[PDB]
């Protein structure tokens, strides 16, 4: 249970299945964590758009905001992964 | 549930309550979700400053980008509320 988005969705279903009367109510919770993991992915995707559009331009005065995109992209795909072109969700060395 | 982040913590908190055998495993999970709370919204308010940054340039190539970083985040705190100046997370 180390932090990953894996392990909270995990954990959530673990508990719907020991106890099948919370299923409505965890499952609702589920499903807005998954819509805040969206709405926030889009974002960071339009965010490493406007970046990769300053670079192209050689807009150096924003290259400390491209940088710290950047970097906070790079922590993000350790908690939650990145969704491949198969449209699944992996994590680690299995992104490459 | 009305879809907001509060309306998911309490169903957390609320199961945890009726099994306590839960607690250490669904607050874990509530940990998870605030750090990644917390994570998008210190990504958006970079992005929010890169925007602010291209519009005090007068750059109108990347104004389409600006305006749809505006949307998405007023759309973020419908779902995720806002903290007001008194640090209290609330929604509208
Ligand atoms: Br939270
Ligand atoms: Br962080
Ligand atoms: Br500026
Ligand atoms: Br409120």
């Amino acid at each position: 249970m180390e932090k990953k988005l894996s392990d909270a969705q995990v954990a959530l279903v673990a508990a719907w299945r020991k106890y099948p009367d919370l299923r409505e109510s965890l499952e609702e919770a589920a499903s807005i964590l998954s819509l805040i993991v969206f709405q926030a992915e889009t974002l960071s995707d339009q965010a490493n758009e406007l970046a990769n559009y300053i670079r192209r331009q050689g807009l150096e005065e924003a290259e400390g905001a491209c940088r710290n995109i950047d970097i906070m992209r790079a922590k993000w795909v350790e908690v939650c992964g990145e969704v491949n072109q198969h449209g699944i969700r992996v994590y680690g060395d299995a992104i490459d």
